[PDB]
């Protein structure tokens, strides 16, 4: 595990403005998106080869509130001016959401929770994983940026509560996704400093790795034996740039669940009928690009204790097969953190509150990503998740919401009631309190938010082979959250950080 230490920006010595035309030319690898998977991938490939990492966002030093636990709410509260580290969007379902626009990607804006994948996930995928390597790669990430969190009074309350509510066994401190109650790792250190995927660039070879920031990759370039050969990207002034791969090199798309399918569709990789209807020339027909896009539901209640509670970052997890629960305690605010609540018309708290949540696993419900613009990558694509279109997800939210009921009934939570009455109506609620089964179904459907753990759109077995290659195209891979249809665990940053380096190692091995 990592120590308490300042955020390591040493890698800025090889970070350049995309306006610099001397970045243009040939590389062994081009990685698109300096995010959760993309940074460790680029750092790994740079051990042996010349790598260009292209990131549309700027550097995290420009937005200091990204570098502390205390800053979490600020980045969501801040207006999206097209330059900010948080990009706001609204799914076609009507649910407010965010994605990262910064070097380090969503690890620079997220809630810091670190877990390893459910050990059953690997065999469920049917990919021939090198499981020893997976574990060495987890340790490489964890050594760099993960800590054992210190005690936080709210998280200890919630852990006592989960155990009293029957979420057993007590797993103590563990990074593993396993049934029961545990303290998990965090990418916020014990001084509250955020550590993130951008610090994994410090593991790259500074003679081999170049990073362009404010680089908007607009198109993947192909050969006239179809190969990816390069990219077109534009800089912050709007001028265009080209970079290419050479010899046995490859372009990897690491632009996230939203950005990867968007760039593939803009490049003519996607469903023939759909692309044809936009007069986009088809380079590689594939009916599944931007299909099987998922967003795990977040359902929640908010309690307002009659005495102040101390704000906390989530470290204590309550895990069952059918639901994953946590709680954060928060200061009040008069500017809402965008997407914490599903719409902007949610009532504001004006005292300290506990946000107590359950996450639907999978989920089984899915939607898609489609282009809004057929040319401009800076225009966000359309995204729809179809929350609770699958009855199994609704069934699982019902079970989760019943367990949050059990949690509000524990001795652990009894001190946070406004009235010493027998029932959970003894709490004061911000928004809709918990309510047979139909009332819980209505509550699940009506009060859903994003968990922010959206995934899919470029699935292994649909768009990619078991080596993350785009089927039908040489020298093109995708490595990020677009790649799997089901969550590897409650909190997937750990899996995607691991995946970046792991796939980089598989690329270096395939080539040796
Ligand atoms: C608010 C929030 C809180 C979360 N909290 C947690 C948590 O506590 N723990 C946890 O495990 N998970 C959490 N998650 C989820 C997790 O952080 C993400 O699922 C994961 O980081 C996604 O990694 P990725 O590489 O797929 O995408 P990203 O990390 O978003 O990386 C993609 C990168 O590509 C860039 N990009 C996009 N398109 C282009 C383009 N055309 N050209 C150039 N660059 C481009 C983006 O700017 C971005 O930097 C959270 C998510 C959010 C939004
Ligand atoms: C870890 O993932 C595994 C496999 O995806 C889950 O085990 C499955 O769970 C369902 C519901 O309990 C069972 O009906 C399946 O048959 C199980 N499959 C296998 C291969 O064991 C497990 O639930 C996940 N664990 C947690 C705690 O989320
Ligand atoms: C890149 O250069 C332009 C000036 O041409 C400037 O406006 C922009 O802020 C720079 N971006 C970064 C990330 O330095
Ligand atoms: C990988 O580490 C996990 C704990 O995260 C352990 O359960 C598992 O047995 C390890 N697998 C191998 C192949 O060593
Ligand atoms: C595609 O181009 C043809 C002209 O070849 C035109 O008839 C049609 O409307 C165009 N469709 C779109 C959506 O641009
Ligand atoms: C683009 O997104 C807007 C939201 O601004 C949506 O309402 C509009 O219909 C979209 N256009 C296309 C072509 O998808
Ligand atoms: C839900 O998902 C399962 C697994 O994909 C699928 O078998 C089924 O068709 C879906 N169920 C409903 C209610 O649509
Ligand atoms: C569980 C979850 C979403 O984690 C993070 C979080 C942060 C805040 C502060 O704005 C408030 C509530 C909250 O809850």
């Amino acid at each position: 595990l990592a120590n308490t230490s300042a955020h390591d920006f040493s890698y800025l010595k090889f970070v350049y403005n995309a306006t610099d035309t001397s970045l243009e030319g040939s590389y062994d690898y081009i990685v698109i998106g300096g995010g959760t998977s993309g940074c460790p991938l680029a750092a790994t490939l740079s051990e042996k080869y010349k790598v260009l990492l292209l990131e549309r966002g700027t550097i995290a030093t420009e937005y200091p509130n990204t570098l502390t636990a205390d800053g979490f709410a600020y980045n969501l509260q801040q207006q999206d001016d097209g330059k900010t580290p948080v990009e706001r969007f609204v799914s076609e379902d009507g649910i407010d959401n965010v994605r990262a626009r910064i070097l380090g990607g969503t690890t620079i804006i997220n809630a810091g929770v670190y877990a390893r994948a459910n050990i059953s996930f690997y065999s469920q995928t049917g990919i021939e994983w090198d499981l020893d390597l997976v574990n060495k790669t987890y340790e490489w990430v964890e050594d760099a940026i993960v800590v054992k969190p210190n005690n936080q009074s709210w998280q200890s309350v919630i852990g006592e509560g989960f155990l009293e509510a029957g979420i057993l066994p007590d797993n103590g401190f563990s990074l593993d996704h396993e049934a029961g109650t545990r303290l998990t790792g965090s990418t916020f250190d014990n001084n509250g400093t955020r550590h993130a995927a951008d610090e994994l660039l410090n593991k790259g070879d500074p003679n081999n790795l170049l990073v362009a920031v404010q680089a908007s990759v607009e198109k993947i370039l192909f050969s006239s034996n179809l190969s990816a050969i390069g990219v077109i990207y534009t800089d912050s002034d709007g001028n265009s740039h080209q970079a290419f791969v050479r010899g046995n090199g490859e372009v990897i798309v690491s632009a996230g669940t939203i950005g990867t399918p968007q760039l593939l569709l803009l490049s003519g990789v996607g469903p023939e009928s759909y692309l044809s209807s936009l007069n986009i020339t088809v380079v590689q027909p594939n009916p599944y690009v931007g299909q099987f896009v998922y967003d795990n539901p977040r359902n929640f209640i908010n309690i307002l204790p009659p005495n102040p509670i101390e704000a906390s970052v989530v470290t204590v997890l309550g895990i069952r097969s059918d639901y994953y629960q946590v709680s954060a305690s928060s200061l009040p605010f008069s500017t809402p953190p965008f997407s914490l609540f599903p719409t902007t018309s949610y009532p504001l708290p004006n005292s300290t509150f506990a946000h107590i949540v359950s996450q639907v696993p999978g989920p089984l419900s899915h939607g898609s990503v489609t282009l809004n613009s057929s040319s401009d990558v800076r225009i966000a694509p359309n995204i729809k998740f179809n929350y609770y279109s699958n009855s199994t997800d609704l069934a699982n939210c019902v079970s989760g919401m019943k367990k949050l009921g059990d949690l509000l009934r524990t001795k652990a939570l009894e001190p946070y009631k406004a009235r010493d009455v027998l029932g959970i109506d003894g709490f004061n609620y911000l928004g809709v309190p918990l309510p047979d089964d139909a009332s819980f179904e209505t509550f699940c459907l009506d009060n859903v938010a994003s968990y922010w753990h959206y995934h899919g759109g470029s699935l292994v077995g649909k768009v990619l082979d078991d080596s993350f290659r785009v089927m039908g195209i040489k020298a093109l891979r995708v490595v990020d959250a677009s790649t799997f249809p089901y969550e590897p665990n409650s909190h997937p940053q750990g899996f995607y950080l691991m995946l970046g380096r792991y796939v980089g190692l598989q690329i270096l091995q395939e080539r040796s």
